[PDB]
């Protein structure tokens, strides 16, 4: 069962929103840890629930591994407004962030260390690979597979039944319309001055 | 008043989400019907509430007509999280799907057999033509008319006051900025590898 | 404390949605005022709460100033479904519209006369300049500054840490990927017939 206190590793902007979600869940105190300011992580800290509040997928993973290896429990932070199908699977105690108004539909699967950011949507039967980040307003249509460590930018989307290779980036505003077997950076067209 | 059981016609991915909405509404049992697997529709089935859980607009319509002609009631499945203005009009018992976190604002009109998919928005004074599908995250601005049988792809949008011809497709991620008097397939720019 | 009645200045489409929000907040009666139909504003009206229900930023501002100078209180209309971080700052009694399912995250700041339209998202640490309009589904990523009087079209978005100059327009569906020090109209690529 959840501890009264939680360690939040990452004390900048992402830490701010993780703290709001932790408070929404009923945590009474959030204690920030950070390598570059304020209080540091030490292997020797009391066993409170942990969360890794770092947006960068590669760094969140590295820090996640260090925390796990030190025997700490890395909880999921899931906003109460998130709507999760009873047949959806969200990996338990796996440092998953689920932000306000996220929807996860039937049989979708969420792997460890994932960020589902504000108002993102994961449609039925999706598979969202570990340490991926689905940003604000980003949406996966039915039966989409997102590879491990992927980043989907703000307001990006993936059409139904598509697969995105591990370690790929889908740019903010971009629409993925075909399978990508090989990793890459897939971008849309930026706003242009008239 | 709603029956305890509901027949859901279409036993694949769309059927999965329709079942979640039916359960959210308080249905106790969903019975899948499908022409190509499991239990079949027969004219002779007991009169439970029906829903047509088929995404394809043309097929949903054909099946809708068959079910109506056999004297069955095709209900609307409306998630409790949908926000519908008191002056909005949603055709009663007309096989309309309204998914989680859909918003329908003042005086908007929703015709029969429509799908309003996850987190779509129908702004004030819109008219959404029968058997249209507004996909996940797709949004119609104020006073938009969507013709009969249209498909609006994931994260597509229509600017205020525009009209889209019957039997048109607006691609995933695409932005309709002008009236379309003649049907067509209107597409945006797909993500491109850098 | 809120009056039982509210004057809504602007009796067209935007007035319709402002009225729904006012009713959601518990107002018992909305009285429409408009320069070009129905009942007019007069300096001499009883002091009910006011709201300026005009979408155009320039006109909303002009009318806002007239109403303020006549000693009326211009309230915020905030839908109950809006999720606002406890560390977010929304200017009090400042004619701000916050529509259904808007999310405002940690430390974001909302200035006077702003419209946050249906399902828009304002991420952590954003600054949204006075009399701006963030339309339906438009989203600002972390630490974005939107200048005074800006318009962000339906389903547009701004990438993290960017700044948009005062009096700018970001078109419907458009993705702002760089800082804009000088005002302009920044547009995406419209849907094209195949
Ligand atoms: C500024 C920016 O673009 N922030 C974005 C970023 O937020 P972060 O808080 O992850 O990014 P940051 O502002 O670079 O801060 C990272 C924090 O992690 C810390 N840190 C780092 C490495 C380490 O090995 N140990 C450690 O502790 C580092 O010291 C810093 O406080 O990702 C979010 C998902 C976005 N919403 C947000 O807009
Ligand atoms: C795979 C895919 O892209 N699915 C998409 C599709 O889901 P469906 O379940 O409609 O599509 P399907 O996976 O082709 O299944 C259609 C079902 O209808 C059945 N059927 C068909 C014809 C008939 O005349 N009688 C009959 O019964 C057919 O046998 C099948 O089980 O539309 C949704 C809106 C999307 N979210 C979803 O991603
Ligand atoms: C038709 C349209 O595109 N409407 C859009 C517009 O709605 P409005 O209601 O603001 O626009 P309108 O339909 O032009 O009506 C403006 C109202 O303001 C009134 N008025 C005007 C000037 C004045 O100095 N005094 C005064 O009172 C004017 O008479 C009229 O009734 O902005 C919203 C944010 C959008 N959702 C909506 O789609």
């Amino acid at each position: 069962a959840r501890t009264e206190k939680i360690y939040i590793y990452g004390a900048s902007g992402h830490g701010l929103v993780c703290e709001d979600v932790a408070k929404n869940m009923g945590y009474k105190e959030c204690i920030f840890l950070d390598d570059f300011k304020g209080m540091k992580f030490e292997s020797t800290l009391p066993k409170y629930d942990f969360f890794i509040a770092i947006g960068n997928n590669e760094i969140r993973k590295k820090i996640y591994q260090k925390i796990s290896e030190n025997g700490f429990k890395i909880v999921n932070l899931i906003h109460k407004s998130a709507l999760i199908s009873p047949s959806a699977i969200v990996e338990e105690n796996a440092g998953i962030l689920i932000m306000p108004y996220v929807v996860i539909n039937a049989k979708a699967k969420i792997e460890k260390g994932v960020i589902l950011n504000t108002s993102s949507v994961i449609e039925h039967e999706c598979v969202i690979g570990e340490f991926s980040h689905v940003s604000v307003g980003a949406k996966c249509a039915g039966n989409v597979k997102i590879g491990k460590n992927c980043f989907l930018g703000i307001n990006s989307c993936v059409l139904p039944n598509l697969s995105l290779a591990d370690d790929s980036i889908l740019g903010g505003g971009a629409t993925l319309v075909k399978n990508q077997d090989e990793k890459g950076v897939f971008v849309g067209v930026p706003a242009k001055r008239m």
